[PDB]
């Protein structure tokens, strides 16, 4: 006989407080990018960037993350 | 005989407070990008960027994330 | 005999408060992009960008995310 | 009695030969300029440029110059 | 009694030959410029540039110069 | 008695020959400039540049110069 009981209990807090958030300046001075390739072959589950001059300002008021995997395998 | 009981309990909080959010300046000075290729072959589940000059200002008032995966496999 | 009971309980909060959100300036100074290719072959589930000069201002008042996957497989 | 005999002689050549002139690429990636002032006071014979993002391609087939000043002053 | 005789003789050559002129690439990656002032006072014979991001391609087939002054002063 | 005889003689050559001129690449990677001032006072015969991010490609097929001052003063 097999009995499997899977009862995780989660009471977690992920939390932040900020009084104020601001006066943020992102002022990048350009630039130059060159890429040479011949053949690209991309297959299962690829994340790729080639030849980029990207500027990102990311200012979340919270920006909190919780990541949670439950896996049960029986054979 | 097999009994499998799967009862995860989740009371999670992902939370934030901000009193004010602002005064954000994103002012990029241009730039230059060149890419050369001959052949691109992309198959299953490819995320790709080639030859980009992208500017992003992302300012969510919260921007909080919960990611929660439940997998039960019986063979 | 097999009994499988799958009863996840979820009371999750994903939440945010912002008193004010604003005074955001996105002012990009142009730029230049060149891409050369000969052949593009894209098959299942491809997300692709080629030769881009994109400006994005994304300011959600919340922008909170919950992603929740339940998979039960019986073979 | 005073005699002034001002007789300059000039058989100068300013000259060029070019067999072919070309394949010229001027390809600038943008940029960003900011100038702050409160007061400008410009008087006689002022040449001024303030806050400029200027692109010039100048390709004369000759572009040769002769500058020649003659000045006789008597008091 | 005074005699002034002023007879410069000029047979000068300023000269060039080029068989071909070309394949010139001017390709600048942007940039960022900021200038702060309060008061500018410019008087006689001022040549001025303030806050500039200038790109120049100058390709004269000759571009030869002769500059020449002939001053006679009698008091 | 005064006799002043001014007879300069000039037979000179300034000269160049080039078989071919080319394959020139000027490719600058941007950059950043900040200047702070309060008062500028400019008077007779001033040549000035303040806060610049300038790119110059200068390719004369000749580019030869002759500068020539003749001056005579009498009292
Ligand atoms: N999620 C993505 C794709 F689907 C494809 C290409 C990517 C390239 N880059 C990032 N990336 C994230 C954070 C970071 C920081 C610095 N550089 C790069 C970064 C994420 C990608
Ligand atoms: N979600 C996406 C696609 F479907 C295809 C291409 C992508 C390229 N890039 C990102 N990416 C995310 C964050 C980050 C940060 C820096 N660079 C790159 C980034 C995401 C992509
Ligand atoms: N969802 C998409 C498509 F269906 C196809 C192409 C894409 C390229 N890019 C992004 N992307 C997202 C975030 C980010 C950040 C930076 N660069 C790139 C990004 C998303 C894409
Ligand atoms: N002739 C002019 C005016 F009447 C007033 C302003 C000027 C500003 N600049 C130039 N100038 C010439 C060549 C060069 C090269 C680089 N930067 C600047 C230049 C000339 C002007
Ligand atoms: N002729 C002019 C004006 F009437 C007023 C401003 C000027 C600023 N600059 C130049 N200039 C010439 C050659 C060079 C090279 C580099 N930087 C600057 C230059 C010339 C000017
Ligand atoms: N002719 C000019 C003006 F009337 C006013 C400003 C100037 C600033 N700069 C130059 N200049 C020439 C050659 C060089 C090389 C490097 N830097 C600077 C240069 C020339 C000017």
């Amino acid at each position: 006989s097999v009995q499997i009981v899977y009862k995780p209990v989660d009471l977690s807090k992920v939390t932040s407080k900020c009084g104020s958030l601001g006066n943020i300046h992102h002022k990048p001075g350009g630039g130059q990018v060159e890429v040479k390739s011949e053949k690209l072959d991309f297959k299962d589950r690829v994340q790729s960037k080639i030849g980029s001059l990207d500027n990102i300002t990311h200012v979340p008021g919270g920006g909190n993350k919780k990541i949670e995997t439950h896996k049960l395998t029986f054979r």
